[PDB]
């Protein structure tokens, strides 16, 4: 099946996933001095004071952080968005090296990580129905440097040890996703996809200006997951993103100037 390996990887996905190749891929690389400052893209407003954090698993190919989406509890509103998005997972892409890790690039430059906070379209009842939908998902992306410790992050760090491999999960309940924010929502915004097979165009992105500073400890620990479940040899999960992929007929546009 599909990964990130030579013989399963980014360049092998279209032969299962044609979409791969489609006209609205993500990631993709943010060329500042092209995106457009739109004056009127109202501001993000980001509601997670009654977020219910569940279980914490590990897929395979990254570890979720899982939220109960059956109320509007944690959502995202405004911005580029219309209506209302629930917050049903996070998760992460890494690096094997702090010079690489991040998906979405910004004048080419990699980060060492990036923090996908994935939200769905209430209007469409569920997640399944919702990424079948061109504004069916909506996902902010958060990058991560290596350097001072992200405090807030520390707790899902702690808990990587109980889910070591492939089909693992642990409870993880009050974890509250607002400790992983930047002080700044400045962002830029496209039409893309997911990320990972089965890369369905259904995403508005929504991508901080600002990163976040987690420390080497903190992204070490990232580092000691595996792709494999229990029992089977070990292959170590780092660098599980996908590169940037072309922009084609899309405009990067920016809330701030
Ligand atoms: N890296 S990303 O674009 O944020 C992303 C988010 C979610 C998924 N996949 C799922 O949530 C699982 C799916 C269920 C039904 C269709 S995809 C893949 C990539
Ligand atoms: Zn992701």
């Amino acid at each position: 099946h599909w990964g990130y390996g030579k013989h399963n990887g980014p360049e092998h996905w279209h032969k299962d996933f044609p979409i791969a190749k489609g006209e609205r891929q993500s990631p993709v690389d943010i060329d500042t001095h092209t995106a457009k400052y739109d004056p009127s893209l109202k501001p993000l407003s980001v509601s997670y004071d009654q977020a219910t954090s569940l279980r914490i698993l590990n897929n395979g190919h990254a570890f979720n952080v899982e939220f109960d989406d059956s109320q509007d509890k944690a959502v995202l509103k405004g911005g580029p968005l219309d209506g209302t998005y629930r917050l049903i997972q996070f998760h992460f892409h890494w690096g094997s090296l702090d010079g690489q890790g991040s998906e979405h690039t910004v004048d080419k430059k990699k980060y060492a990580a990036e923090l996908h906070l994935v939200h769905w379209n209430t209007k469409y009842g569920d997640f399944g129905k919702a990424v079948q939908q061109p504004d069916g998902l909506a996902v902010l992306g958060i990058f991560l440097k290596v350097g001072s410790a992200k405090p807030g992050l520390q707790k899902v760090v702690d808990v990587l040890d109980s889910i070591k491999t492939k089909g693992k999960s642990a409870d993880f309940t009050n974890f509250d996703p607002r400790g992983l924010l930047p002080e700044s929502l400045d962002y830029w915004t496209y039409p893309g996809s997911l990320t990972t097979p089965p890369l369905l165009e259904c995403v508005t992105w929504i991508v901080l200006k600002e990163p976040i500073s987690v420390s080497s400890e903190q992204v070490l620990k990232f580092r000691k997951l595996n792709f494999n479940g229990e029992g089977e040899p070990e292959e170590l999960m780092v660098d599980n993103w996908r590169p940037a992929q072309p922009l084609k007929n899309r405009q990067i546009k920016a809330s701030f100037k």
